[PDB]
């Protein structure tokens, strides 16, 4: 029986002995913590699986509160993670090595080498052949699932290498791809029923030999990104099973964002007929379509930054109360509720403006209740731990902006409609997912 102690955050166990929240939680993370903030305020502890995890809601907090690495790992629970999703395990794996690298390939002259294969890659990838555009003046499609195509293919091809890989080996690759990011949710929540678990399972073996070209004899490149980390998975002692598996989880940490934001970016743009015109005026340092990515990221950047709690801490909120975490509790961050979708900072924080950001030059000044806030989006993560592939990805996003918005002409096939729903089963995995798609038609400009 577990009980509030001096300065603990409000405590909800739900009715569920044992479970708590966890079926809840896991459904709809955005909606249950919502829910909760409502009934708590900024911070409070909730029984998920035996399990007590104390959230944080006060965006003021999170870069110091996160920035203790001595009682915040993050570690053992990637572990959990991997195994769960990824059925893989890197033992006497050295994840600091592996993280300095991360950051370093992707920024300065090595991202500028990576965004120019990018640049050649989509080209080679945005042919009339290659859009589906032999049959016909038009191609329908669902606009998530070309952005994620076009994205997923480019960032695969750029990152990986594998242009051994022809036009219709890639589209399987994808195909089998989306269809383990699809479960990804349920397998990291061990939700998943029988079926699911074989469709999952059969996905990932398909692509552990895909993206391990086990029959040709290519000598690696053990300087770049990848070819480095497969180096230190080989001297590390990691077996040949192990490398192959790592595939995986490497394609996911590149490609499982990327495409998804770009289809936000031209939902919004397609429904936004304003947002297009001055993006449009702009392709002609482009701070319109700053904004516009900006405002798409505020709305659909849905990282759930989860820790361990390793040691009792003592933590303060801006109103200067305190509380105390416990050992062997988890803590959540969630920049998605408060400060992104926090109607008290961003005014009508369900809609989509795409000037958000720009004064009548950058907005930078931002404020609730008469207090300012340093962040009002925080999608990369925290300032202390920002997203090493962010500056790729923002890169690969304007890139097939830019290229779909020149080269082609693209329609809604109904004049009037939204941007899909969000599948609430994406809430805490990274950039979130549409329910279904938005139905477009598309042709060479
Ligand atoms: C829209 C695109 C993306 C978003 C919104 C995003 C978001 C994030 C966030 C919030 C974190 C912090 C995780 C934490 O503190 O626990 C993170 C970390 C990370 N991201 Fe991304 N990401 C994106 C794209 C990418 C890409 C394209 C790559 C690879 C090229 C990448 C590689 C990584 C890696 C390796 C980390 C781990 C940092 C660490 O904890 O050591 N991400 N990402
Ligand atoms: C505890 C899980 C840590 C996972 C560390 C690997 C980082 C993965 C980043 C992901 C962002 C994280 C989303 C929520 C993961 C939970 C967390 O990092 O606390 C996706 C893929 C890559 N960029 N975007
Ligand atoms: C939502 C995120 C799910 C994906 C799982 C993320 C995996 C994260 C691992 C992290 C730590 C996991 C295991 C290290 C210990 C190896 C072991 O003993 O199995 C960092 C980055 C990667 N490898 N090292
Ligand atoms: C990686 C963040 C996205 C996950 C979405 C929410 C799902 C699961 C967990 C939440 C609790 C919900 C169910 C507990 C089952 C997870 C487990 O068995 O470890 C919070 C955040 C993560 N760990 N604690």
């Amino acid at each position: 029986r577990r009980t509030r102690r001096r300065n603990e955050p409000p405590l909800d166990k739900g009715m569920i002995p044992w479970l708590g929240h966890a079926l809840e939680f896991g459904k709809d993370a955005a909606k249950f913590l919502t829910r909760m903030k409502e009934k708590h305020g900024d911070i409070f502890t909730v029984r998920a699986a035996g399990l007590y995890i104390t959230v944080l809601l006060d965006s003021n907090c999170y870069d110091a509160v996160l920035s203790d690495v001595a009682s915040l790992d993050q570690t053992s629970y990637a572990q959990v993670l991997m195994k769960r999703i990824f059925n893989m395990i890197l033992p006497s794996h050295n994840p600091e090595s592996e993280k300095k690298r991360a950051e370093m390939h992707f920024q300065g002259a090595s991202l500028t080498q990576l965004s120019n294969s990018m640049q050649n890659n989509l080209r080679l990838l945005m042919t009339p052949s290659e859009m589906g555009l032999k049959t016909s003046e038009w191609k329908k499609d669902g606009l998530f699932n070309l952005c994620y195509s076009l994205l997923f293919k480019t960032g695969y091809l750029t990152v990986f290498g594998a242009e051994n890989n022809n036009s219709a080996a890639l589209t399987q690759i994808y195909e089998e791809f989306r269809r383990f990011d699809k479960l990804l949710p349920k397998l990291a929540r061990t939700t998943v029923n029988k079926e699911e678990k074989q469709i999952a399972s059969a996905a990932r073996e398909k692509l552990w030999k895909w993206l391990t070209p086990s029959g040709l004899d290519r000598k690696p490149r053990e300087q770049s990104w990848l070819g480095s980390y497969v180096k230190q998975l080989q001297d590390e002692g990691i077996d040949a099973e192990m490398q192959r598996r790592a595939m995986l989880l490497q394609l996911w940490v590149t490609q499982g964002n990327a495409g998804p934001a770009a289809f936000w970016v031209m939902g919004y743009l397609l429904t936004h007929p304003e947002a297009l015109r001055a993006v449009r005026e702009e392709i002609q340092n482009t701070p319109v379509f700053d904004s516009v990515l900006w405002e798409t990221l505020r709305l659909t950047a849905a990282a759930l930054i989860t820790r361990d709690v390793t040691q009792d801490k003592k933590i303060c909120l801006s109103n200067g109360q305190e509380y105390h975490l416990r050992r062997g509790d988890r803590l959540c961050v969630f920049p998605f509720i408060s400060p992104q979708m926090d109607p008290q900072i961003h005014q009508q924080p369900e809609m989509f403006q795409f000037d958000r950001f720009l004064n009548a030059t950058e907005k930078k000044d931002f404020f609730k209740n008469g207090a300012r806030v340093k962040y009002p989006s925080v999608p990369w993560g925290t300032e202390d731990n920002l997203c090493p592939g962010r500056h790729f990805a923002v890169h690969a996003i304007k890139e097939l902006v830019f290229t779909i918005l020149t080269r082609f002409d693209v329609e809604l096939c109904d004049k009037n409609a939204t941007v899909p729903l969000v599948d609430p089963s994406r809430y805490g995995f990274g950039i979130l997912q549409p329910a279904g798609d938005l139905e477009i038609r598309y042709r060479i400009r």
